[PDB]
């Protein structure tokens, strides 16, 4: 549980090699921090460039080794903002190729689009798979599982018990949105813990509480 000081940006622990990290917007968005034997591993970097460098300079100093991946979500700004930083320090920053594309649309420089509806990561000791479940949040959400811990990052597919609103839904599917979350629910059937977007760590009972409110 280590907080910077001023700047908006803090680092809590739930195994002895994943923590969550929190930032700052109005909105504190949530991602995760995965430290393996060949280096640490992002699920999402932050808002724009300079809370991205400062997120990876926190955590490297901290950790003594280097961020060498990064799995960006979506292509909304929050989670696709610090794309710069990453490309220009060399940091792998995967993604499918639909959020891929959705980011140039957008103006965003692209991250690798190398990955597909159902994919096997491995970091050194780690083990880490992306699942796109269909469109909710966005058209091209995708959701973070690690079965090592049975632990699973939702992104902005899965809201936190906060959240009395489905937020910005702008660019959501609300019809498709339930039948996504029962695709995790069918692939994952026993969760330990379960990281919103946004909001406090939960379980299984985050994908429930976002199906009530997509009704
Ligand atoms: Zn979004």
């Amino acid at each position: 549980v280590i907080k910077n000081e001023t700047g908006t940006i803090s680092i809590s622990q739930l195994n002895k090699n994943v923590w969550v990290h929190t930032e700052l917007g109005a909105v504190p968005s949530n991602g995760l921090v995965l430290n393996t034997s060949k280096g640490l591993v992002l699920v999402d970097s932050s808002w724009d460039d300079k809370l991205t460098k400062e997120l990876i300079e926190m955590v490297e100093k901290k950790f003594q080794k280097r961020v060498t991946d990064v799995i960006i979500t979506h292509a909304h700004a929050d989670r696709i903002g610090g794309i710069k930083t990453l490309k220009e320090r060399g940091i792998k920053a995967h993604s499918t190729a639909l959020t891929a594309e959705l980011a140039k649309k957008n103006g965003y420089e692209e991250p690798l689009g190398d990955l597909q509806t159902v994919t096997n990561l491995k970091f050194g000791n780690m083990k880490v798979e992306t699942f796109y479940p269909g469109k909710g949040h966005t058209e091209d959400n995708i959701v973070v599982w690690l079965p090592q811990y049975n632990i699973l990052v939702g992104g902005c597919l899965v809201k936190s018990t906060s959240a009395k609103d489905l937020g910005n839904v702008a660019d959501a599917y609300v019809n498709e949105w339930s039948t996504s979350i029962e695709n995790v629910l069918k692939r994952y059937r026993n969760i330990n813990a379960v990281v919103p977007g946004h909001g406090e760590v939960g379980d299984k009972g985050l994908l429930l509480h976002t199906l009530d409110l997509l009704k």
